DNA sequence: CAGCTCTACGGATGCCTCACA
DNA sequence: TGTGAGGCATCCGTAGA
């Protein structure tokens, strides 16, 4: 339990860290903000030898932290930290160089007294081939924490502006609904009571249905009356307003303008990111909003974007010759899907309606039967399609992409409950889902290659001071000095083009790259 | 029985509790 | 004998991939 402290400074301790491979770094401080507090004790544990603490409000100067600095920044030694997004971000916060940090909580989440812990740990991983698995999220530590060290900077001037702007069109919405509804005594939040000013107002569909649900979906059902329309432009106004636009400022650090969000590893069931603070995942799509995110001055950004992910994956998993052939000469499923119901021919396909194409495939790709698809092709597009051509359109599919069929066969006869993706992630359902069957596999893929492309990306930006800021389930975006643009372009193609590659054997993956002043201008 | 999946988050609404003189 | 304030799980609805 030896304490290091100028009083029995020796110098000869550094002699202890030669030829060593474990070490069960944990740290101490004086709270849990990074910005705002110190290291108060620092412990390190190795085998044979008793726990040795160093404390850093009485050690002051240099040559002191020399053997400390050079075990960590060493990449031959590894670094057993418990919960290690915490510890190392304070580690990383200061002039201190961290590597090879494994996590023994990241290993217990991939499952159903740090140095007994690492065995204990790694033994049960490699038993179950999980190895691969853990190797990425264990490397995928540090970028976490340097996404969470920048953040992402506000252009405040532009959100403030358009706060007000959208404060004004909510209230001459909220004013023209209550004018509309001949009550103006009643919370139009409160849907339980909006609806039955609806009912008694006279609004039903033109089939003699009465309003009952005020689902978007169900709602553009009922149109044709002028009051679904007023009740659809307000909701998307005042959730544009209330659930981002007013909570944005105030989850800014100060002294930084800064938003600095909480990133989470496995806090989602296929293996995706969650960030339980200010969603950067969920900024509306719309440009017009996410061009309030800004570079540091001087600075710019690469973006980056998987072309078509999903279906790929699935083509890979299914065997399916014609999706791979259909690949191989570089033609979008969604465009095909779009074309073959919307407006006619391929090249007149939009962003909305590649959207809504989206949607229909992953649906009968997972599961949507024909007549729910009929429901959503008919709400969200103007088809008035009959139920017979929906069934022939549906069956037409699910024989042209004969893999796709047999595939969907197979996974309804078997009831395994068992399921994994292709790095082996492997997942104990509860009961065995259809849909859920699908969806899991190919989600989970997409997150293992975003992971191991971020840790490729965070190894090689090295040379020229690369740090990234943002990951949202399949799109990288990274800051680096405007004069070596070019290079993180090239760089962020081959940190993911190589991570695909090996997962990903017979269809070649691409990835659109951008050079971008906003996390808007994609 | 039969299917589109994962996640977070704001905001209404009965249930629970207690309290005193 | 009366509210009563508060919170506190439970849905609705839309946001994003
Ligand atoms: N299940 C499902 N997933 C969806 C839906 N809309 C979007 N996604 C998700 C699933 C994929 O992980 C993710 C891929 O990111 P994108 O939205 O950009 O789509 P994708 O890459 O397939 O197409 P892209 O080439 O980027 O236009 O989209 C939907 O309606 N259903
Ligand atoms: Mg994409």
């Amino acid at each position: 339990f030896f304490i290091i402290n100028d009083n029995n400074y020796n110098e000869n301790i550094n002699l202890i860290y030669k030829d060593i491979k474990y070490c069960g770094l944990n740290i101490q401080t004086t709270g849990l903000e990074v910005f705002d507090e110190n290291i108060r004790l620092i412990q390190i544990a190795v085998e044979n030898y008793p726990v040795i603490i160093y404390d850093m409000f009485n050690i002051n100067k240099k040559d002191i932290l020399d053997g400390l600095r050079k075990v960590l920044e060493n990449k031959n030694i590894i670094k057993i930290i418990q919960n290690g997004k915490f510890d190392a971000k304070f580690l990383l916060h200061n002039n201190f160089k961290i590597e090879n940090i494994f996590d023994t909580y990241i290993a217990s989440k991939l499952l159903d007294c740090l140095l007994k812990l690492y065995k204990k740990l790694k033994e049960e991983i490699k038993k179950e081939n999980l190895h691969i698995v853990n190797d990425i999220e264990n490397k995928c530590i540090l970028p976490i924490c340097d996404m969470e060290l920048n953040g992402i900077k506000v252009d405040l001037e532009n959100l403030q502006k358009s706060t007000n702007e959208i404060l004004n069109e909510l209230n001459i919405e909220k004013d023209n609904l209550k004018k509309k509804l001949k009550d103006e005594n009643i919370n139009v939040n409160s849907q339980q009571q909006v609806l039955k000013a609806l009912q008694k107002n006279n609004v039903r569909d033109i089939s003699n249905k009465l309003i009952e649900n005020t689902s978007d979906s169900n709602l553009k059902n009922f149109l044709n009356h002028e009051e679904i329309i007023s009740l659809r432009n307000y909701r998307r106004l005042y959730k544009l307003y209330s659930a981002f636009y007013l909570k944005l400022p105030l989850h800014i650090n100060t002294k930084t303008n800064k938003i600095h969000t909480t990133f989470n590893q496995l806090k989602t069931f296929s293996g995706r990111f969650s960030s339980e603070k200010p969603n950067l995942q969920q900024i509306p799509r719309q440009k017009n909003i996410r061009e309030i995110f800004i570079p540091n001055d001087n600075n710019i950004f690469i973006i980056a974007d998987f072309k078509q992910i999903e279906l790929k994956i699935a083509a890979e998993i299914t065997n399916d010759e014609i999706m791979l052939k259909a690949y191989n000469n570089n033609i979008d499923l969604h465009t095909l899907t779009a074309s073959i119901i919307t407006k006619k021919n391929i090249p007149d396909i939009n962003k909305e309606d590649r959207h809504i194409a989206k949607a229909i495939n992953f649906g009968l790709i997972y599961g949507m039967n024909y007549v729910n698809l009929k429901n959503y092709a008919n709400t969200y597009y103007g088809l008035n399609m009959s139920l017979d051509q929906c069934l022939y359109f549906y069956n037409s599919f699910f024989e042209h992409y004969k893999g796709i069929y047999k595939w969907h066969n197979q996974v309804k006869q078997k009831r395994a409950l068992q399921y994994s993706t292709l790095s082996n992630r492997k997942v104990i359902f509860p009961y065995f889902s259809f849909t859920k069957a699908l969806n899991y596999p190919v989600q989970g893929t997409c997150a293992d290659i975003l992971k191991l492309a971020l840790v490729d990306l965070y190894d090689n930006l090295k040379d020229i001071n690369g740090k990234i800021i943002l990951c949202v389930h399949d799109e990288i975006i990274i800051e680096v000095n405007k004069k070596f643009q070019e290079e993180a372009l090239k760089i962020l193609v081959q940190s993911m083009e190589n991570s695909a590659s090996y997962f990903l054997k017979k269809v070649k993956c691409e990835v659109s790259v951008k050079i971008a002043e906003n996390w808007g201008s994609k």
